[PDB]
């Protein structure tokens, strides 16, 4: 009802939660902040502007700057004029999705596949109509 | 075949995180916090904890918890421990009607199996997430 909603907020904060224990020593190995690897996981979609960035996260555009030109002098992101992504900073994100599938992989096992597809399937459709309605305001 | 399912539950949950911050905006504007204390708020919206707890879950390091949380308290938004003040309430309240409406109008054409099905998957991942953590 907005149980569902509770659930949700719950669920992310406990994925969150999980990411960033597992996640700990390779960003310490990269120099790398929590949020930076984020900035780098966020733009492991889509190469973005400081501002977009900032839009798409909440926080102040001084605290997006200031772990931007971090990342550029630690050449793990690049200009062009947007930010895309270079190879240590693409090494990162092997290495992240390699401890990330590891896990995910284990909890998920005894799954069944087609009850997972039907599931993925309402999910990708209500991801798109959260996009959408993003677009606007 | 999973390194897919990964991508999208982290895209479907950066789209999430980025709608909640554009639905949030003129709010938090409002209450004069920050989207940082606003998250702060709403952990307290379920249960109270004092810092020591509140940073484990969170990630963000040293002290950065602590401030957040003085933060809020000088607005009387959080009482000391510390838990949810009477003005905190309200702001959930405005919050939770925001997102609710939102999601409501978002999922009204599904089925109710459909949805249900969602749910217990996510329930059962969360599940054995915790269980994960948990074995620290
Ligand atoms: N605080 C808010 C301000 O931050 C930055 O100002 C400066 C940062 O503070 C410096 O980083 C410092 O603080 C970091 C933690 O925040 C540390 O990791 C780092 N070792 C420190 O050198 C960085 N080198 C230059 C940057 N111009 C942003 O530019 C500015 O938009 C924002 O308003
Ligand atoms: N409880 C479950 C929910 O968790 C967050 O709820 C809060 C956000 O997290 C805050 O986000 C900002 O404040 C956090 C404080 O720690 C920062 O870490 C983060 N980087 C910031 O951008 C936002 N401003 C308010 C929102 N109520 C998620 O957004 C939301 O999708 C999920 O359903």
């Amino acid at each position: 009802i907005e149980d569902h909603i509770s659930f949700l907020e719950k669920f992310i904060n406990d994925v969150n939660t999980l990411t960033a224990k597992l996640l700990k020593d390779l960003q310490t190995e990269y120099g790398i902040s929590a949020e930076q690897s984020h900035v780098l996981n966020m733009l492991s979609i889509e190469a973005l502007t400081v501002g977009q960035i900032t839009e798409k996260q909440g926080v102040n555009k001084a605290a997006v700057s200031r772990r931007v030109k971090k990342l550029l002098n630690a050449e793990l992101v690049k200009l062009e004029k947007i930010i895309k992504l270079s190879n240590k900073g693409k090494k990162y994100i092997k290495e992240r999705k390699a401890i990330m599938s590891h896990i995910a992989s284990d909890m998920t096992s005894d799954f069944d596949s087609k009850e997972i597809e039907k599931v993925r399937q309402v999910l990708e459709i209500i991801d798109y109509r959260i996009q959408s309605y993003t677009s606007k305001l």
